[PDB]
């Protein structure tokens, strides 16, 4: 399903560790699939995300909110990737046609490892029209 895409391609372990939680979410707000411990994702939050891709940097004041949790905005890519820093851990959000790929990492996992996994899947879904 969309679960296979979350279980195999996002929550798969690189070296030792893996992401804390991950999800593929319609730009509408509709979960396509999530991992066991991905937070319910307030509607106010999904908006803030979607409209930061349309007009880059819109989110910067309030910052990336995912399931109540505040993440400071790191360098993203303009209209493609949004990145979030919360102490050692963080989050990456990669935009598709229809959807968002979201990964959330905690140390000892790196931003790099999170970026790899989230953006790679993203670019696949884009290739496929999603």
């Amino acid at each position: 399903s969309w679960q296979v895409y979350v279980d195999e391609h996002l929550m798969c372990e690189i070296e030792g560790n893996h992401l804390t939680s991950a999800a593929i979410i319609g730009q509408d707000g509709s979960v396509w699939a999530q991992s066991q411990n991905f937070p319910q994702l307030k509607p106010e939050e999904v908006a803030g995300i979607v409209g930061d891709f349309a007009d880059p940097g819109t989110l910067a004041p309030t910052g990336l909110y995912i399931g109540g949790t505040k993440y400071m905005v790191i360098q993203g890519e303009p209209g493609a990737v949004i990145r979030g820093k919360k102490g050692p851990g963080g989050a990456t959000v990669k935009k598709t046609g229809m959807a968002l790929v979201i990964g959330i990492y905690d140390e000892p996992m790196t931003p790099g490892q999170c970026n790899m996994i989230v953006e790679r899947l993203g670019d696949y879904l884009i290739d496929q029209g999603l």
